[PDB]
DNA sequence: GCGTCTCGAATCTGATGCGTAACTTGGATGCTTCGTGCGT
């Protein structure tokens, strides 16, 4: 029930995707086993795994953050930080990279009270045939709480955490919209919504995630530091 | 109707004398007859 969060203070605030590319280039030199383990690539290939990715990325005020879900992903992050830190030190000799490790406890429990949660960035579209289902909010809303519940169940199963069988998550409203871009060469921008708020009948602990393509660092939110309503 | 980091470490971890003295130290008894009085 442990999710290991590691913060790298590059000195300059870093993009998620740019950080992913930079570390992938840096990892490419070092032992390939750790490389393929880190970016969830099958040994010998470069394919994204069907199963819930456990090691992912994320932004920070002065760098990028490592989020290793589950016991296995936490262990991978724990024995991978020294090598990536050494690589970062080698790559930037003009700045001092500093690392602090925060090992969190992950748990989720149900309460009769309705708990309101906010997510900064949301992605709800992958393919145009799926966007045909997203053509209007009438079909969009069901897809929304469906995605939230599916993501919660997926991460609970991946970390082996029992989840309240009587959950009812309800999307509340929207504030802003953005665009999600998978690769620099890709012209397609996926759907993106900012200031998303939803109601859930459970007290969420640790850090949870929702959206698509966990391996970049979008759609993340810390339930612990967000308090509640 | 919030949490991580922290969540010790290194000694020391006995030493010395005193660590018996004096007496007591066994005793006694395991025969039957003969003569002279003394109680039934």
């Amino acid at each position: 029930m442990f999710v290991t969060q590691v913060i790298f203070n590059m000195g300059e605030r870093a993009y998620p995707d740019r950080a992913r590319a930079m570390v992938a280039e840096l990892m490419d030199g070092v032992q390939p086993g750790l490389v393929a383990t880190l970016m969830n690539y099958i040994p010998g290939t470069s394919t994204s795994r069907t199963e819930f990715p456990t090691v992912q990325f994320g932004g920070a005020s002065d760098g990028f953050c490592l989020l290793g879900f589950g016991d296995g992903g936490g262990a991978i992050v724990r024995d991978a930080v020294p090598l990536i830190h050494a690589a970062l030190a080698r790559r930037m000799p003009d700045r001092i990279i500093q690392v602090e490790h925060k090992e969190h406890s992950l748990s989720a429990e149900a309460r009769p009270y309705v708990l309101s949660y906010t997510v900064p960035r949301m992605v709800v579209q992958k393919k145009q045939r799926h966007a045909e289902r997203l053509l209007h909010e009438a079909e969009g809303k069901a897809h929304l709480e469906g995605l939230f519940l599916r993501s919660l169940q997926r991460q609970a199963a991946a970390v082996g955490l029992p989840l309240p069988e009587n959950l009812e998550v309800e999307f509340k409203g929207a504030v802003g919209n953005f665009a999600a871009k998978h690769n620099p060469n890709s012209k397609v921008a996926y759907r993106g919504l900012r200031g998303a708020v939803f109601d859930v009948n459970a007290r969420l602990g640790g850090i949870w995630t929702a959206g698509f393509m966990l391996s970049k660092g979008y759609g993340q939110f810390n339930a612990t530091h967000q308090l509640s309503g």
